[PDB]
């Protein structure tokens, strides 16, 4: 864990309140959707690096 | 890459989902998140997800071409 | 309630999303979840989400009718 | 936390492996989607009970 947009950016984004006196977006909904986002960016980055590793192995055999 | 290629990607979150996700208003009389900031952030999300899915598809195409050469 | 009423619900997960969500296969050469079991579970999810959104809409209609009577 | 389908059922569901020798569904994807599911069922149940509370308050005023 400690070694354009990153999963960490999604984890850390912080939003202000709506203007006076607006209401804004439900925070539970936005939170839950951003958790899906963070999970899927992370998984795609890991899977992309695995494909890249496989590519490396295949080039070494070429 | 282009703006309207079907890459036949299978996963539970697509750029179209990010683009179309809807949020209700908060429970009254709590307030929620600033809508401008969330909208702008989700545009960046749509862009990054698009790029990673495009990268996924290209790495898979390259692996198929290699697997052909081998 | 019926099977094709637009309740104008706003939220980030709808019955249609549950119905249409797609999953890729696992990273090779790990295996994943049984597809029959996941499919059946997600049908129950689609049903429960539908019922709760319908309940949400009826409670809101009742609150509007009360707010009219007051 | 300790007082048809429940959020807890989503939290606890456990799936077997695919048949020999099938591959099945990606587990990171299913996990992340079930987390969104659990979150949204929980939030709708809480919000529904709040609407019901408001209804109670309004009937008391009728």
């Amino acid at each position: 864990h400690h070694e354009p947009l990153t999963p960490a950016d999604v984890h850390n984004v912080a939003f202000s309140k709506p203007p006076i006196g607006k209401r804004g977006y439900n925070e539970d909904e936005v939170d839950a959707f951003l958790d899906l986002v963070e999970n899927e960016l992370t998984r795609l980055i890991e899977e992309n690096s695995d494909l890249r590793q496989r590519i490396n192995e295949l080039d070494q055999e070429l």
